[PDB]
């Protein structure tokens, strides 16, 4: 029992049963408008303090050199691609000569000017701004026009002057000249397209005056945002700390060095200006501004930080592209935290304490997840701060485990990753040697490359294939760490790996120079990863797909062998992935024999696969034999025709794929069905237009010499059309959604009906045409009817209703042999055993339009009768042939067979429902024999019990979960009640004199049932004695020996008992009433 609560699962309904073939892909996120800034001119005009100088020095002339190289090396450290110049109190000529060699030097590429204009007057309120002249005396002015003829073509303006504002104003119309006038002109044009403002004073203000503040306040904002924050704090929070802002200023630390207290404040404000302008604007602006080029996205981040400081001090800042004003965002008061704490800890010779910005702002993430709006794709505020922390080597791996759950989200996550610049980071930390990274890297990279195969470029040129082969080794043991729920550990490597191969031929060629088919090969052959198996075969599969070194590898470590091995593996779709490779090895070109002598072996070992259960490995087996039916095509038309003339007087292998092919063109599955035939009918138009006439005689010769009333349901998502004979797999696509769909997340009742009188016609149901068969709902009140022929009707017993009508899809002149409900606990599916051998079992059964059909199979190969164990998910089936086969719904394959020794056939089955292990066959010979699964084939035969009368056995029940009770009602009407154990039968009686026609047992109440030869059913108890005789409302009068009873049905709880006569389609349904028995 303690196997019995752990087995007990639900058998058809996985993702290969609601679908067999993928359904219905990504938004662009790559940043290809990729263009530097080259070149940057610095011009200063002077004569507060500046820069972090004191001009006024004796040495006056020094410190206006010194005001130029300090504004020169804050420049460069922002953007240290950017080359920068340097202009001191520069005249006109030198401004047009440099402004023109500047455009010169960066052909193409973003320029940098920079403006300072404290020496010189405020721009007019025209395009004019103020130079000094030649001479080095007066001030002469410049027009924008003349200057955007100096710096045409993409620019970057920093403008440290007041009124600013009217040089933005201005600025377009002076534009729209040269564009119509550059437009006049056959040379090539001059552009002046993409120009980019930004400027530290509106229109009409002043920059500020007082001291505690220096002149050059924007150009600090922009060049040294740190130290001006730090200054700007202790202006703003003088009774925080008590330090001058000159002191704040000289922070210990190095700005790129996160490790020291400069740095640290440094990379916060990265983080918190970064998802300040991630929150405040749109992606599009985002993406072009604060992503496009280091120069570029550092000033406009250095703007964020001005737009807050400058109106504390008059002019409000203005920028081209107009952002909104951003002043109070909330992420303000922890960089004033973030500063204040590490303010604090100035000390000098200790350990410094970092600020907590990362970790807090990660739980934030955490929490963002946990919850709300996540579900519903509200963008995450935190992730670039994630992204930030992906370098801390203390948080990162908190960080990647979080990367990791917001992905797992769905495909939306990762675009939504990707856009905002997490591949990178995802690339640098390959080359990390941690192993605590390792399942996280894996976790995360599988996802992306689902829902973008692209990176199969980049992972392969920065190496990724080594990373991944490494941890899929068979031999490497990977460090579990953190909430890593997943356990599905290397089937992700060999995914990846899977898709680095997948088109891209270099790939391929890259992996075969690893040990990655190795790895594969060896999971295919050692136990417990279904996945593992399933997707080295997939690897394997797009490894050698058109690469010829690979495939002769491939033979050299007998691939091969190796694959054909798992031809009846446990779990499906490995069976299908490895159809799959196989399919990808046909191919070699030059056709040796060695060549065709490994494809015919291959053809050979799959030819086994064409009997198994699971249409998805069928439909699989038929893609493959497409290709191999036109690599020798030749072959097939000469079998094809060998059984056409035999037909008529009606190399081996080819025949055999013929035959199951023609066998397969009947499948009851609709899509093999489908692929099978279009495989026969390719051939057959290539037979006949082949150099054979005689073949439309041949086939013309040939032709020569209550059904189908419902509609027949289909397997789900099947197409139509209105041929092209290699077929399209579907099956890797259908395998890669897994990485795209989340992976994280009563004795005394007893005695009541051994009295009463079943006499209460609880109900009458007119069905369409007469019943075969039915069967009833364990706890739904609905009852399965099949007709004679192909029909299929579900009625609500209370109320009567008609749930469904369905056609079976037998063939004509074969009638449905019985009804099983399986999974009656939570998803309950109709089974339905066909005479010509087919079992087929339907997912929505109590529903018209949305009935599907989840599997079917022919269970028995050259009517029929099946017993299902939901305990140990098997289909005994047995009809005509010497053997009881046993089919795990588990596995769709025909696990066992078991011979039943005697020559007549098998007309019944039981077995225990619970420990679902030993069966019992009724036969036609009278005979009873009872197996056990357990054993040996053909020493599974465990008692043999023979009917002296010889005569067949109508039905054998052993009603489990009431009692160790086995009935066996014969032809004639002796009904036997046996013991698995002993010789004879406990008990013996008759149940009518007249031919017994139906036999039901109750399964736990002690009551059973017979239906005799004329138009009466008996109920009995369990000792002989009979609790009614009844006579089913029909046409046909008192005991008219024209209607038979076709069924009987009990209740498998409910006390009641279901009754259709021949002649009648009348379902009659009686209960017990308050009667006794006289007894």
């Amino acid at each position: 029992i303690s196997q019995l609560a752990n087995n007990w699962y639900m058998y058809f309904t996985d993702k290969r049963h609601e679908t067999t073939g993928k359904p219905k892909e990504i938004q662009d996120w790559r940043m290809r408008d990729r263009l530097k800034t080259v070149s940057a001119a610095i011009a200063v005009c002077l004569n507060k303090l500046e820069a972090w100088q004191d001009p006024t020095i004796p040495p006056v002339s020094k410190a206006l050199e010194n005001i130029g190289k300090a504004l020169q090396s804050q420049y460069e450290t922002l953007a240290i691609r950017t080359r920068c110049k340097q202009y001191l109190d520069p005249s006109i000529e030198e401004t047009k000569k440099f402004c023109i060699s500047l455009r010169r030097n960066a052909k193409d590429e973003r320029v940098l000017f920079h403006y300072n204009g404290h020496g010189v007057p405020k721009p007019t309120a025209s395009g004019e701004i103020w130079v000094f002249n030649k001479n080095y005396t007066q001030y002469i002015p410049v027009s924008l026009y003349d200057l955007q003829q100096w710096l045409q073509a993409p620019t970057i303006f920093v403008w440290d002057c007041s009124e600013a504002g009217n040089i933005l104003k201005n600025y377009h119309k002076f534009v729209e000249r040269h564009e119509k006038e550059e437009e006049e002109q056959s040379y090539e044009k001059v552009n002046f397209r993409p120009y980019i403002h930004l400027a530290a004073c509106a229109s009409k203000e002043n920059l500020p005056t007082n001291p505690m503040l220096p002149a050059d306040l924007f150009t600090c904002c922009l060049t040294t945002p740190i130290e001006m924050a730090l200054w700007f704090f202790v202006l703003q929070n003088p009774l925080k700390t008590k330090l001058t802002p000159e002191r704040a200023r000289k922070l210990g630390g190095r700005l790129q060095e996160r490790r020291t207290p400069l740095g640290e404040l440094n990379w916060i404000f990265t983080a918190i200006t970064d998802t300040i302008a991630w929150t405040t604007l749109p992606r599009d602006l985002f993406r072009k501004f604060f992503r496009q080029d280091l120069m570029v996205a550092a000033l406009f981040r250095n703007f964020l930080l001005a737009q807050r400081i400058m109106p504390v001090y008059g002019c409000h800042p203005q920028s081209y592209p107009e952002l909104p004003d951003t002043r109070r965002h909330p992420l303000w008061e922890a960089w004033d935290h973030a500063v204040d704490m590490a303010l604090a800890q100035l000390p000098m010779l200790y350990d410094y304490v970092p600020s907590t910005f990362f970790t807090e702002q990660l739980t934030a993430f955490e929490i963002y997840l946990t919850r709300g709006d996540a579900a519903a794709q509200k963008p995450p505020e935190q992730l670039p701060v994630v992204l930030q922390v992906l370098l801390s080597q203390q948080h990162r791996l908190r960080a990647l485990i979080l990367l990791g759950r917001f992905l797992d989200l769905g495909p939306w996550a990762v675009q939504l990753a990707l856009s905002i610049g997490i591949f990178p980071y995802v690339l640098k930390l390959l080359q990390s040697a941690a192993q605590e990274l390792k399942p996280v890297m894996v976790f995360i990279w599988t996802r992306i490359l689902a829902v973008d195969i692209s990176c199969q470029q980049d992972l392969i040129k920065d190496n990724g294939y080594t990373y991944f082969s490494s941890i899929m080794r068979p031999n490497e043991t990977i460090p579990v760490v953190g909430l890593s729920v997943i356990d599905e550990h290397k089937a992700m490597c060999a995914f990846i790996l899977s898709m680095l191969c997948k088109g891209f031929k270099t790939g391929q060629v890259v992996c075969n120079s690893t040990e990655i088919m190795t790895s594969c090969l060896y999971h295919t052959e050692h136990p417990d990863n279904p996945l593992l198996r399933q997707w080295s075969c997939l690897c394997i599969s797009q490894l050698w797909k058109d690469f010829n070194e690979a495939k002769w590898r491939g033979i050299r470590e007998n691939a091969l062998q190796k694959l054909a091995a798992l031809a009846r593996d446990s779990c499906p779709e490995v069976r299908a992935a490895m159809i799959h490779a196989m399919t990808t090895f046909l191919g070699i070109p030059e056709v040796t024999d060695e060549v065709a002598r490994l494809e015919e072996g291959i053809a050979w070992a799959l030819l086994e696969m064409a009997t198994d259960g699971s249409p998805i490995v069928r439909k699989e087996l038929l893609v493959f034999w497409s290709v191999f039916v036109l690599r020798y095509e030749n072959k097939f038309l000469v079998a094809a025709y060998e059984q056409l003339l035999e037909e008529k007087e009606y190399d081996s292998l080819y025949a055999a794929i013929w035959k199951h092919l023609c066998i397969m063109s009947v499948d009851p599955h609709p899509e093999v069905q489908r692929d099978a035939t279009t495989i026969v009918d390719y051939i057959h138009h290539a037979l006949l237009h082949s150099p054979v006439g005689t073949q439309a005689q041949t086939l013309m010769d040939e032709i020569l010499r209550a059904y189908h009333v419902a509609p027949e349901p289909l397997s789900p998502g099947y197409q139509e059309r209105k041929p092209t004979l290699p077929l399209v797999s579907t099956f890797l696509e259908w395998s890669t959604e897994y990485f795209r769909e989340p992976q994280m997340k009563t004795q005394p009742q007893k005695l009541y009906a051994r009295t009463h009188r079943w006499n209460n016609q609880i109900g009458l149901i007119n069905n369409g045409t007469q019943p075969s068969k039915m069967t009833f709902h364990q706890f739904e009140n609905c009852v399965a009817v099949a007709d004679d022929g192909n029909t299929i009707t579900v009625w609500d017993w209370k109320t009567n209703a008609r749930l469904s009508r369905f056609s079976n899809g037998n063939p004509e002149g074969t009638k449905i042999s019985d009804l099983c409900f399986i999974n009656e606990d939570d998803q309950a599916l109709l089974m339905t055993g066909s005479s010509d051998g087919v079992i087929r079992i339907y997912n929505n059964y109590d529903s018209d339009e949305r009935v599907e059909l989840a599997s079917a199979w022919r269970a028995l190969t050259h009517g029929m009768v099946f017993e299902w164990l939901q305990v140990n998910g098997r289909v005994l089936v047995a009809g005509d042939e010497r053997v009881i086969r046993i089919w795990s719904a588990g596995q769709e394959i025909c696990t066992h067979e078991i011979p039943a020794r005697s020559g007549s056939c098998v007309t019944s089955l039981t077995s225990d429902q619970m420990t679902g292990n030993i069966f019992v066959a009724g036969f036609g010979d009278g005979a009873i024999r009872v197996f056990d699964s357990r054993l040996r084939p053909h020493e599974a035969m465990v008692r043999k019990w023979k009917d002296d009368a010889r005569q067949w056995v109508r039905s054998v029940h052993m009603q489990r979960g009431g009692q160790r009770e086995l009935l066996s009602a014969s032809r004639n009407g002796k009904i036997s009640l046996w013991d698995i154990r002993m010789d004879q039968p406990l008990k013996t009686f008759q149940s009518t004199k007249e031919i017994l026609r139906t036999a039901s047992t109750h399964e736990h109440l002690p009551v059973f049932a017979v239906g005799t030869s004329a138009h009466m059913v008996k109920v009995f108890d369990f000792d002989g004695n009979e609790l009614t005789r009844l006579e089913p409302y029909s046409n046909f009068l008192q005991g008219s020996k024209a209607s038979p009873i076709a069924t009987t049905a009990f209740h498998p709880h409910r006390m009641i008992l279901g009754c259709a006569s021949r002649g009648d389609n009348y379902i009659s349904l009686y209960s017990c009433s308050n009667e006794r028995v006289p007894n």
